[PDB]
């Protein structure tokens, strides 16, 4: 059977190709992931389709009803077969999909218009002259909501509370918001997008400070599927051929515009 | 310019709409005073956002601090500019904060898991196997502390030192206590609330005797408020014109499940 | 030359947000009868331009205390935006300070009501209580029964006026929604356009019914002495006779029906 693989439009990871309009099927996307996807799948033996997430979510689990969404949700109720996307490898999540070993490395990090007098997370708790915020549905908000660390706590407690809402519903949205406060708005999101960003025109933002933790994306799988061994196996065959290090400067670096 | 409205999550007043976290602001809400809300703001002339009180608290001055929690707080301090919910109107909130003119009449009243043998306060009071409580902080628990009635100073004191406690810190917690306790439990609350809870599934509930009291919700403005007056006149002509009768029809009867 | 502002409005089937292309840029990411209006106007008059959704999402009214208008015809009014290419009423008091070239479109004031309302008229929503009724609000059709001294009109805008809940909707979308969620009890007045449009739209519960109650027509805006303007006019003109109106009308209302 043709495997349904959820996936989200996120640069550089899966974008539209410039005449997509003319393409159709996975022929319309490009990025990281697409290009990992027909490996993975070349490897493992399949067909597939891909598909961008319904929600363009994540995946949080509602605190009330205990519903999951986002790409987590596709898996966990079986819209999608696999996800092969920069999905972050989770304790929570890991109670209710699985993951193959990590095939990207990342950490939380702070993403600035260039100038910003911002050099740390400590740095931004100790004003509140410039507004920061993270992500919606995903690992980074949790992050902060669940940190027992001073610093991070601290900041939590004015994200969670401000006014206008310094959270963003997509990171497009969050890169948008830096570049035009004019330095009044710092990002928080995974060193991996930032890295990107920071290397495409205007080339005005950049990373600052080293990254709050360590940790990486995984393709999941749902419970029991009978994928995951293969996948996983699949993951480190490329990463120790070098192909992920190959994938990552193409979308990075390779064709950076700065 | 925009008005930040303080609420508080209870039902059937302001709860999250199924699909929220595919909504944006005042759109992730729905209720009688999420509908009351725009209305108000409509004849005011103001744009507005709702905002959920941030300890879930209605609102009470601390023995010591001096300091107001809950709704009345984030009034007093200057986090909110108005507060649209079922708040109490009552005198030591009335020397703090502004009140418009009532929307809504209710008094204390008793619910009980259907079949327990109580029909008044009275009969709580001659009592013990049945234990009571109130919401652990707003204007029923205060009514107790204060009461210089017979019946309702017996109460208090039988409440202010019952083992394990018997206050609970929202009406949902209360109901749930009423529900699970094999009719050992009956919860004072107001009678608004009351009458909701027993049109609601699984129908187990129901309000016994006449309401200890008589007072109503208002609309309330930090002291001095500008948007005071026309929020009162608003409020008036609501109910002269029949929209407030008609929205508690709607929230409380028309979709009862019982 | 440089780039024309077109300021225009989110309103299906005239302009509409493409699948998956919030985080897209340019005029790639609509699509619609006044995305493919724009087009061939751009090409008959020879210039570059830009789409862009006006700011307040509104049509265009002036307010009577400010005197300010807002919407669309605010952006051209105040110098935000160079020509509107949208379903924007042709009317006297908007031909008062913008231009509008010939109408692309003809339309009229309808019911929609959900199936099975009983309702086959304006005359039969005056002459009942018990099904409410409201139009959009800073648009012509409020305009319409504001003004109206058409006996049937007149005790509709008596009643609308006063109404509580308010029965206007800030969207045509939102208007649209009351309806198939009121079991009936909500009736709306639209354009004849948008109505037609919906009722091939699933889940296909909302239906069109009586004649319109007046004839008009949607008009490509610009400011007042602008330098499109007669270009634009003739532009409308030419696509008119060369049948390009009517395809684009079979296109996004018939071709795209799902009922
Ligand atoms: O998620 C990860 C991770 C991710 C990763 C690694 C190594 C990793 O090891 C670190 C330390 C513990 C958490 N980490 O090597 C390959 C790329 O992805
Ligand atoms: N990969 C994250 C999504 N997200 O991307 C960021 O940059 N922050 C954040 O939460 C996830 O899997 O939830
Ligand atoms: N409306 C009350 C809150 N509360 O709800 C009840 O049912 N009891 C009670 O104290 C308040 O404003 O304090
Ligand atoms: N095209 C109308 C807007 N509007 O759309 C409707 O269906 N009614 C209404 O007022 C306008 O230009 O004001
Ligand atoms: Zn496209
Ligand atoms: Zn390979
Ligand atoms: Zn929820
Ligand atoms: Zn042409
Ligand atoms: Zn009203």
């Amino acid at each position: 059977k043709t495997v349904v693989v959820t996936t989200i439009l996120e640069s550089p990871y899966v974008m539209m190709k410039k005449n997509h309009e003319m393409l159709e099927g996975n022929e319309r996307y490009e990025g990281y992931c697409v290009d990992l996807a027909a490996e993975i799948a070349k490897h493992c033996g399949f067909k597939y389709k891909l598909t961008i997430v319904g929600d363009g979510k994540y995946g949080a689990r509602d605190a009330d009803t205990k519903i999951w969404n986002g790409m987590v949700g596709e898996l966990v109720y079986g819209k999608a077969d696999i996800a092969i996307a920069p999905l972050t490898i989770t304790l929570v999540r890991e109670e209710v999909i699985d993951f193959s070993k990590p095939f990207m490395s990342l950490g939380i990090s702070i993403m600035i218009k260039k100038g910003t007098p911002i050099e740390s997370a400590e740095d931004l708790s100790k004003q509140t002259e410039i507004a920061y915020g993270t992500l919606d549905s995903g690992s980074t908000k949790e992050f902060f909501r669940r940190s027992k660390i001073a610093v991070f706590d601290k900041m939590w407690t004015y994200m969670r509370s401000a006014e206008p809402s310094v959270f963003v519903r997509t990171t497009a949205e969050g890169v948008a918001r830096v570049r035009k406060s004019k330095g009044k708005y710092a990002y928080l999101l995974e060193s991996t997008m930032n890295e990107y960003i920071e290397q495409r025109k205007p080339c005005d933002t950049m990373k600052v400070g080293g990254n709050l933790d360590s940790k990486g994306y995984g393709i999941a799988t749902p419970k029991g599927s009978s994928l995951g061994n293969a996948v996983n196996l699949a993951v480190l065959k490329l990463n120790e051929q070098g192909l992920l290090d190959k994938l990552k400067n193409k979308w990075w670096y390779d064709k950076g515009e700065c």
